[PDB]
Formats: structure tokens, C-alpha cells, sequence
């Protein structure tokens, strides 16, 4: 919705993210899916540099990205590591939604 809740439900500071403990959280509350960025911030921020009005952006570089996947337990995980590219909601210069892997 913003880019403080972007950053809260997609930046990652390691690769290895906890899928069982993060996911049980109220933000996260046993979702399905939920792709994590693992990066600085500010190579996330420079792909809406510009970007005044909603507008769906993929990505020109790849990221590493680490999604907690369920597994046929309900609210278990299994964390998928992977590069590419991604595609967000770019607004007033700031990723505010995380729309989806590989492409608008």
C-alpha cells in the first residue's frame, strides 16, 4: 500500500528466511505464498525513480528472491531461493505492491 508496508512484507535481510516463524505472524497470518526481495533497499526504491502516477514496472536487473511456499500441512513451508526478475506497483517513486515473478 506504501513503500514502509512493501518493505515490511517483501525486503529481506538474509536469503534464508524463516518461513515457519515469519509466515505464523499476524502480517503474514498462514498465507499461501509470499515472495521476499533480498536486497539493500535503495535497489528496490530506483525502479520507480520517476514514476509519478500508478504504474506496473518489471524489473531490468534480477534480485534474489526467496519464497515461502506451503506444503500440504497448512501454515508449513518449504523456502524456494531463486534470481529474477519481478515485476510492482511503481507510485510517487516508490514500489507499493508486489504484483508478481518474471513478468506484469
Amino acid at each position: 500500500q506504501d513503500w514502509l508496508t512493501f518493505q515490511k512484507k517483501h525486503i529481506t535481510n538474509t536469503r534464508d528466511v524463516d518461513c515457519d516463524n515469519i509466515m505464523s505472524t499476524n502480517l503474514f497470518h498462514c498465507k499461501d505464498k509470499n515472495t521476499f526481495i533480498y536486497s539493500r533497499p535503495e535497489p528496490v526504491k530506483a525502479i520507480c525513480k520517476g514514476i509519478i502516477a500508478s504504474k506496473n514496472v518489471l524489473t531490468t536487473s534480477e534480485f534474489y528472491l526467496s519464497d515461502c511456499n506451503v506444503t500440504s500441512r497448512p501454515c508449513k513451508y518449504k523456502l524456494k531461493k531463486s534470481t529474477n526478475k519481478f515485476c510492482v506497483t511503481c507510485e510517487n517513486q516508490a514500489p507499493v505492491h508486489f504484483v508478481g515473478v518474471g513478468s506484469c
